[PDB]
């Protein structure tokens, strides 16, 4: 805590931290249940919304989607390259989640109503903080005291507990969740980067690109011991300023190092 005061300040801005050993049941909290933008992490969630739902619909994530160039918008490296052929549901969720493809995040949350239907399912499982108001990329405005679009670590981090490993989705669709997250290539530099290399890990990092505004959520299998579930936010009061990976990695560092792990 001290170390995560000390963290902040030499970052010029606010860290939020909020980490859970799912055996001891021991957590690490620090301004866990402030409000941090949530930028690109919701596109896990958004996967989630779209797991659930194919739960009692049957052939959703077989469901070919086709879109025009009006929807690439930057950021869809995935969605850019299958244009002419289209991409399923099942690979829409794949490139949002592993790339963080914002047409694919799009065209997803249109398909579950909304910021709102993806609100919404938030609610479903339980959890009252989260809200998304935009969809990609007005959601990254990340300006100070503005509550669109943001959630707590401590939400966060509750309720990826609840997809991955608790009984939120159903048994199939819970381990392929955890399967998309593992197979994440996009936050090398943060969580990912805190941890040893036999640990197994999964994650969906977020990226505003302003007022230091970054995070990643993170579910950690340490080896002989139950997993971790993680959430780390950053953000800070310019807009210029810059946000850092290498802040998010040591405070994860702080965080697994908290729970003796």
């Amino acid at each position: 805590a001290e170390p995560f005061a000390k963290l902040e300040q030499d970052f010029g801005g606010s860290i939020g931290v909020y980490a859970m050993d799912t055996g001891s049941g021991a957590t690490v909290s620090y301004r866990a249940e402030e409000r941090f933008p949530l930028c690109s992490s919701f596109k896990g969630f958004l996967a989630a919304a779209v797991l659930a739902r194919s739960q009692q619909q049957a052939g959703l994530l077989d469901t070919p989607i086709r879109y025009g160039k009006n929807a690439l918008v930057p950021w869809s490296p995935i969605s850019e390259k299958y244009l002419t052929t289209g991409m399923t549901v099942a690979e829409l969720s794949a490139a949002a989640v592993q790339y963080s493809d914002n047409a694919a995040a799009n065209l997803l949350l249109k398909e579950l109503g909304g910021p709102a239907g993806l609100t919404a399912f938030m609610r479903s499982i339980g959890d009252t903080t989260f809200r998304l108001d935009r969809w990609e990329l007005e959601l990254n405005s990340a300006i100070p005291g503005d509550a669109r679009d943001t959630s707590s670590p401590r939400a966060v981090t509750e309720s990826l507990q609840k997809l991955t490993l608790g009984s939120a989705l159903a048994a199939p669709q819970r381990q392929q969740f955890v399967d998309w997250l593992k197979g994440n290539t996009t936050g090398n530099h943060r969580i990912r980067a805190a941890v040893p290399a036999d640990w197994a890990v999964g994650d969906k990092t977020g990226t505003c690109g302003v007022y230091g505004t970054a995070n990643d959520y993170a579910v950690v299998w340490p080896t002989g011991r139950a997993p971790i579930v993680l959430a780390v936010y950053t953000r800070a009061p310019n807009k210029d300023d810059k946000h850092s990976e290498a802040v998010i990695a040591a405070a994860a560092r702080l965080a697994l190092e908290g729970l003796g792990v």
